[PDB]
């Protein structure tokens, strides 16, 4: 199984909302291209071998417009504890986040040409309470949209809340861009009549 931490990455309302109705309800171009950025950034150096993995439940994967996926340039993976099948050409399935790990290691690590660099979760609201329980899991990569929009799926614990404070921290904006490379925007961004935020928090394990 695992070596490395795992990074959970989210876009949710003041109020933990995440989707509705199978699909993340908001128009965001700019906060859907900093997903991008986040989820495929390797180091310079070892851009040459290493590749992301993102994790994903198999809703979200089907909430992924077709001709999104599978996310280019990052190992996929997709957790369904029935793996019926899966339609793929070269994207794996497993029955757990351990087993999903545990794939990977196996499958790659060894007599291989692809290393794996950081490893993420993409949701759901499934698969996202599997990772807050997950020993290996010390950061969360979360936008921050504020509007009181109605959403069905909620993100399972409140991170940002009081109970939570002496546990997850939330750390400097240069701590964010340094993390991921590029600069990225500081404070309130507005786009299609929201405000949001880019927050990384983390919490020590
Ligand atoms: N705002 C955001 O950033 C954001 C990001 C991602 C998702 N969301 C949204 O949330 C909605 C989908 O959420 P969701 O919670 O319903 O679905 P999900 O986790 O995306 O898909 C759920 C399915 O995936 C598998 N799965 C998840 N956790 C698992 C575990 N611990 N062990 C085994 N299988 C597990 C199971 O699949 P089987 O039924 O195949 O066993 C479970 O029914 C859509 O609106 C999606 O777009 C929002
Ligand atoms: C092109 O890649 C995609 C991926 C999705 C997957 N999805 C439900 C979604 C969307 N935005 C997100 N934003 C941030 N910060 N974090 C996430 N975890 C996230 C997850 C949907 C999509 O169609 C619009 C395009």
């Amino acid at each position: 199984n695992q070596q490395k931490s795992l990074t959970l990455i989210v876009a949710l309302t003041t109020s933990y909302g995440i989707g509705r109705s199978n699909s993340l309800p908001w128009k965001l171009k700019k906060e859907i291209s900093y997903f991008k950025r986040v989820t495929s950034f390797v180091p310079t150096f070892d851009s040459f071998e290493s590749m992301n993995v993102v994790l994903m439940g198999r809703k979200t994967w089907e909430s992924i417009p077709l001709q999104f996926r599978p996310l280019k340039g990052r190992i996929n993976v997709v957790i369904t504890r029935n793996e019926s099948l899966d339609l793929g050409n070269g994207i794996h399935s497993a029955k757990s986040l351990d087993h999903a790990l545990e794939l990977l290691y196996r499958t790659y690590g060894s007599e291989s040409s692809v290393q794996i660099n950081r490893i993420f979760v993409i949701g759901g609201a499934q698969l996202y309470k599997a990772a807050m329980d997950h020993p290996k899991l010390d950061r969360i990569m979360a936008t921050i949209i504020y509007k009181d929009i109605h959403c069905d799926v909620f993100f399972p614990l409140k991170f940002r809340d009081k109970e939570w404070s002496s546990v997850w921290k939330k750390e400097k904006h240069s701590d964010l861009e340094s993390w991921v490379g590029t600069k990225v925007p500081h404070g309130k961004i507005n786009e299609d009549g929201f405000d949001y935020e880019f927050e990384m928090w983390t919490r020590d394990l």
